[PDB]
């Protein structure tokens, strides 16, 4: 798996939000870091 997502791609999805990013596999979660 673990194809076209990058997570420092999803990071930059979510931290606009004051959260972390985190897109394991190809299914992007914003997290509170």
């Amino acid at each position: 798996g673990s194809a076209f997502c990058n997570l420092r791609r999803c990071e930059l999805s979510c931290r606009s939000l004051g959260l972390l990013g985190k897109c394991i596999g190809e299914e992007c979660k914003c997290v509170p870091y």
